[PDB]
């Protein structure tokens, strides 16, 4: 078995379509499964996997009460392969509030953290074992991506930030060698907070679609160079912005460069990726709420700034239904590298509540090049069906 | 590992023998079971797998009520090794309403179809990743085969068809290599409606048996050629016709061209296959209702046109239990082509209102050369024991 | 991988030591789990799995009532790895009211009989296909072992009744090669009533100790040639008899020849091995009822008519619990042939009727050459604490 | 595969970080969650599987009632995959009060006490079948590890002890070949009692931190060298001592050579593993009650008879929250050989009232060469939610 390298071309694409769909919320209902959220989809070579941030919990429990709350001893790291729901046959792969995994090629890597606030601990788990290990650096919140980090030839790398939610943080670009940490590289560029990236193998180096959480309602770009372990970072030029909350279509703007000060506050993790000068994204169909969830390629959305020129729109999850997170991720075909995506649905509090829980469904679209149709594919369960 | 090329004689059968059973009723009154139906059966070179479309629920759930519906957002193709029931740890494929699978030789191919009635999408999965879709053709509930589809020398070949449920519709043969479409070919000869194809390797080619869903309660054959992508269709000889409902043995009838216009419209997903001049073959014992299931072989069944001599009778399913949607598939044997039939067997609504749900269990029996008794197997619930 | 032929000698024995336990009636009462009957062992190369004949339905579970019966249509085969409980995710292998297993080193064999009492049907599962089967040919219950079949150099071999349980039946020997019956020799010998037997390999030959349902407490034997097909059998001489009911140890006889005539009618599944002219054996301590379980070494016991001299005794199930079926399995080591046995505990109706349903546990017990204590291994269900 | 030498330096390390947590007891309120206790954590090549002893019941389970009690025939060992709770599809993987695991490079031996108190067998199984057995010598509940044992070149050794839980008694090291004792040493040295060694490979030898039940709050030390079988023992140097109950820091004492007769009678179960002339170790946080966790290095601890001063100390588990046994297990890594341990979160009672029954949860971490921060991670479960 050896390294991924990733260095075939990206696959051209239409579009996407359905690929999977858990049903976890519906299933609770009548069986045991857990309470969970911040979900991501990575595949090895072979198969998919799908990852959730466990509340130590099933929903169907007296625990599952008030598990709005992020950060909790007894989070732990869920993976099954993709498909299967979060039964109590599950595996905890480690203990995290936050995360981040990928195969190498060789083995999976687990990036967890978890621990106080002010004083968290980050475990790196490799191939089975615990190789190394950082302690927090702004004594403020270590966190990382909640979705797949990517590995180059044996190098993978993993976004993390440490300090304010909503102010100058310090975020710094780990590599990783079987585990070990081997470089740490400080953010640098015009992107001036990062959180929650979303990040893909654009060979020779990586890419990533983030979030900030201070000042910007466009998603910043970071550019990490797997050969120097330089970093660059900018914003997504669209003036169709890809953050929650945001201006509406005629109101946002985006130069590229910096954040736009429009309803910057606040977000919630997202994706993109660039197709020569146009531009992949997702977003919430609803501006201001988790709620909806829609695709499209907009016509220069990679190279110029302010561009609106949208084409290929797919409703994901209609606005009549909630939505939350969503990230990328990458499957290699026979010769080429398609581009996927999850979108989290968050059902419970605090938009519903008839029910004193916070969980999650997930659905799952991948990159095509052929044709397809319409449709909506939301968590589906009766809210009032469900143990309080 | 090579592909398949089902380049065996077809076995020498006497009849059929007892093979699986799930009993996924009764186990759902005592256990968390998935809401099911339009089951089926493929098998890799080493093991067989049943396959349903989920209902995004277990049976004890409220999420049961009215899953009588063909088409929702949540349904999902469920996959396990053949005597598993579905249970919580069941992998979901793919999200489908309707579904087609089948084993090259190398890696499972899915065609999996979920969306909008008016515009459906159809998503090809193979190894484990999704790599070719198509959109719907007329707007109308594109659908496939809801049984395995067949691959000689890595093409696989599935069955679909897009537009009207009781006329004309617009049915077309897939052929894919690997998850990618190579060649789409419309549906040929004199069969005039084309629902749910029940097909088997016929070395060189491929041959199904189909339902009927307009103007005819005898089984349309279409005839598959791998090497040339041409298509033939007609319709099975026997006078004794296969389809439900149907006018009783004494006055249907078959020709072998044309639709019987013997209480053609609506129809039932069943099988059979050719022995020479003679026709293995089975039915749900009533005429009208989807109650019992019998096989039998009918002699000149394939080449005389309305021949009614049967033998070799088999009750698989007396007629005081229910049963529904049948099909075959195929098994390599050392020496030559084995085939079998599963038998889907429907609780709950329409036929009993004690209960809001619908689903299913299976039995499954395979083709024998040696000898057996009289039986009865069918799904062996008591309604008034089930969660409403 | 190669086909097993068993010829090693058998380890010298000094007694039995505790192996496993399945606890699935303590479960039951707090899970979803199996109802069963009718256990037993066998492993592959490599490791051990449990079979038992389920139900079609859990314990907690309104279709449990009235499990009492012995043949049903919704009866399974299952199998776990030793030590998994019958649990939801448990594989269903074939139809059966009555089975055997057996791995010749290269694949599995299932030997699983169902249908009408009057014209049953058993198949033969190799590799997981069917490759074979044989209907009823005495038209009354068709039966075979419930323990395990025994293979030699690719050839696999069973003991099947056909008739009475109370008079004369007729009893074949089944010769099977990957699934394929390839000779079947009559009974011969001075048995006069076979059923259920327990059968061990020992090279060059198979014999099996069984149960004489109609004139014998003594066991009957059976030897069986698996050069030539030739089939001898007699009885068990230890005047010590094991099966249930029987006379008390001062006035129970056998001459090795025929059976007793004491206490003959009815009986249980048991087992005995030779060891030069000694003879291993367990038997319910109870002589009348189906209840404790112990096992000895009686000197003489094979090769000397109504030897009475017992030595390393061992209570497996005290007196004050319910026992069963009991059987053996061979376990190849690396000089020796090793034999265990296991103990099926009944509980449920007829003997406690509080609850409606029957079903059983395992305790499991192999061979050693070491040293032992003492204890008691039951079931250990508070019947008060059983779903009803 | 070849067997384990564990020749490689111990890894350096600064502490310990996050690896695992199951959250068992959190569980049990909404799911079938076995009882258990004495759990341990042993890792083949590849990966980490937890074990522990099951009450051969579920929680929410009217057989959990009185669970406190140590000894009963219906005590299995049960084996995971590390982080995946004891669901009802978890192996048994023998019967079993008393436990120890370790795998040789090639395959798992398990040893298993079980039976009477005063007369208990402990069978030897190796590579999923039994090889030996031996009983009680000193009548007086055979007992052995609770945690891994460990193999060099093939041969595993494991310590056992019989005889007064409060006074001498008779201690044995046992080395084991593919399941088959090949030699029994008789304990030597200073230590005057042991039980429950938590044992790592120290190649070319192994050493042990056991527990002395009857005159030490410090804890023994044996030495085992498996190239002459020959055996030593003394006591933990450190004046900061592991054991509990146990004096406060102030007034507790250690000569390296006896047991220091503070508050020596009862115990828990511990480790501690030498660095130099240091000493990393754990204990609970209470001197008198199984209640918090902590960790750190004592400087000298090793080398220097009652050194009490310490650094680097980490909080595993806060003293509000109950703990219990906690013990060692190594780790293979590319160039060194790492130590981890898991703590055991014992709930019910008889420290907790509310409930009738006794079960736990674990946590565990592994040594790391990098950094961390603090935390706390208790089992989490609310005593009031859970099913008396
Ligand atoms: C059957 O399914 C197909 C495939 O999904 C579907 O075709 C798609 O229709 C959508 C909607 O018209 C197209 O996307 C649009 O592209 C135009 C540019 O030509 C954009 O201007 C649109 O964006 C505007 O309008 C949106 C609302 O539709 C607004 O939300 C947005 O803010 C903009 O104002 C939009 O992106 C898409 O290109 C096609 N896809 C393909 C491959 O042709 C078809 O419509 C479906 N059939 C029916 C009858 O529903
Ligand atoms: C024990 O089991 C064996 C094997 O199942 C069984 O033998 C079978 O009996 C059936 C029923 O008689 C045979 O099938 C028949 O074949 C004749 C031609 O010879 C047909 O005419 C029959 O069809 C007519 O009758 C049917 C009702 O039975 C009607 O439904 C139908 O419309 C026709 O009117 C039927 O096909 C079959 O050939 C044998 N099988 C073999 C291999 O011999 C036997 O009867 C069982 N014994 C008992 C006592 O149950
Ligand atoms: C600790 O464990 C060991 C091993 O289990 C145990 O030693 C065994 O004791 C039994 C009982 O004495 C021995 O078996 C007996 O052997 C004698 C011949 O020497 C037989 O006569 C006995 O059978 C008669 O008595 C039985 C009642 O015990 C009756 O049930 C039976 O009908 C006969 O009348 C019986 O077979 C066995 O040989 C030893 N095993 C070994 C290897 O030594 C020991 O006793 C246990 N210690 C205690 C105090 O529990
Ligand atoms: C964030 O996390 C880091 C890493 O855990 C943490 O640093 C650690 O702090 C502890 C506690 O101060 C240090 O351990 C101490 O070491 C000193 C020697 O210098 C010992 O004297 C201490 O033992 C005494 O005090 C203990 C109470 O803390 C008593 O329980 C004990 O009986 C002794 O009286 C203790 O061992 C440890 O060395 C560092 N670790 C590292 C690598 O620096 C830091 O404090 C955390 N920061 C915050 C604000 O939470
Ligand atoms: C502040 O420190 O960073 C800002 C945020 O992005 C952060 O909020 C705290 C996270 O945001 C939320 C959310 O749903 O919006 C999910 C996470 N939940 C989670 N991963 N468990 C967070 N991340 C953390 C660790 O809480
Ligand atoms: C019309 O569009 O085609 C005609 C039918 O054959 C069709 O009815 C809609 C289907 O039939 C039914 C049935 O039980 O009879 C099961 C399917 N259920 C299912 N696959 N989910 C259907 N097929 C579909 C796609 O609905
Ligand atoms: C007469 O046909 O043979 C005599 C018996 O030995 C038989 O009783 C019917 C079987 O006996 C019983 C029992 O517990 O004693 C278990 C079986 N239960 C079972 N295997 N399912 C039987 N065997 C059968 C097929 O009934
Ligand atoms: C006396 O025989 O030795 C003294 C002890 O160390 C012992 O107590 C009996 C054991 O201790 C306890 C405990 O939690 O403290 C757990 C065990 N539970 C267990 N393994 N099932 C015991 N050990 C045994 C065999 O009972
Ligand atoms: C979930 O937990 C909350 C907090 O304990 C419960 O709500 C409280 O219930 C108490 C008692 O009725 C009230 O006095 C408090 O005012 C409530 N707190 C809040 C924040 O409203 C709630 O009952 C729990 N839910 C369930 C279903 O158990
Ligand atoms: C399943 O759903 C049906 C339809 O919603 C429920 O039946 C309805 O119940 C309401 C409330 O009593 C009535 O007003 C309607 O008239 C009912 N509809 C019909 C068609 O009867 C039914 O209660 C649900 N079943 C279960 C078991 O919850
Ligand atoms: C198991 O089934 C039996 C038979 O249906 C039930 O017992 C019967 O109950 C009826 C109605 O009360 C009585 O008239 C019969 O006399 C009973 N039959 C017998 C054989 O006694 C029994 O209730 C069921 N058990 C459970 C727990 O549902
Ligand atoms: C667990 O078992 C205990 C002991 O059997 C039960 O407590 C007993 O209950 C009986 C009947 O009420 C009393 O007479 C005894 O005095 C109780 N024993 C003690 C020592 O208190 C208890 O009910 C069981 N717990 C549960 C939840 O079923
Ligand atoms: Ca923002
Ligand atoms: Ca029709
Ligand atoms: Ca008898
Ligand atoms: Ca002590």
């Amino acid at each position: 078995v050896e390294y991924r390298n990733w260095s075939k071309p990206q696959c051209q694409i239409t579009g996407f379509a359905p690929f999977s769909k858990d049903n976890s919320i519906r299933l609770s209902a009548g069986g045991d499964i857990w309470v969970t959220r911040e979900p991501y989809v990575s595949c090895d070579p072979g198969k998919c996997y799908q990852f959730a941030l466990g509340q130590g919990t099933t929903l169907d429990n007296k625990h599952s009460n008030d598990t709005v709350h992020d950060r909790i001893p007894h989070r732990t790291l869920l993976m099954n392969e993709l498909g299967v729901p979060f039964h109590l046959g599950t595996r905890q792969v480690c203990i995290a509030w936050s995360s981040s995994s990928c195969h190498d090629g060789k083995a999976w890597l687990h990036v967890c953290i978890t621990g106080d606030d002010k004083n968290a601990t980050a475990s790196f788990i490799y191939d089975g074992r615990l190789v190394d290990s950082i302690g927090s650096w702004s004594q403020n919140i270590l966190r990382t991506q909640e979705s797949e980090c990517v590995c180059i030839n044996g190098t993978c790398t993993v976004v993390m930030t440490d300090g304010s939610a909503s102010g100058r943080a310090d975020t710094r670009i780990l590599f990783i060698e079987e585990g070990k940490i081997v470089h740490i590289s400080p953010l640098s560029g015009s992107a001036q907070h990062i959180e929650e990236c979303s990040c893909y193998p654009r060979y020779p180096g990586v890419r990533c679609i983030c979030r900030d959480n201070w000042k910007g309602s466009n998603r910043p770009v970071v550019d990490i160079n797997m050969e120097d372990y330089s970093i660059d970072s900018s914003y997504v030029c669209s003036g169709l912005v890809g953050d929650t909350p945001r201006n509406d279509d005629s109101s946002s703007n985006s130069n590229c460069r910096n954040p736009n000060n429009e309803r910057g506050t606040q977000g919630v993790k997202g994706w993109a990726f660039d197709n020569g000068n146009d531009l992949w994204m997702g977003r919430t169909i609803s501006k201001e709420s988790r709620s909806g969830y829609e695709t499209f390629k907009v016509i220069g959305g990679w190279s110029t700034p302010n561009s609106k020129s949208q084409v290929n729109r797919q409703v994901i999850v209609d606005n009549n239904n909630w939505s939350g997170y969503s990230g990328i991720f990458s499957v290699e075909g026979k010769s080429c590298i398609n581009r996927c995506f999850y979108v989290e649905l968050i059902r419970g509090r605090p938009q519903e509540t008839r029910v004193w829980w916070t969980s999650n469904s997930i659905v799952v679209f991948c990159g095509t090049s052929g044709t397809y149709g319409t449709g909506s594919w939301p968590d589906g369960a009766n809210i009032n069906f469900m143990p309080i």
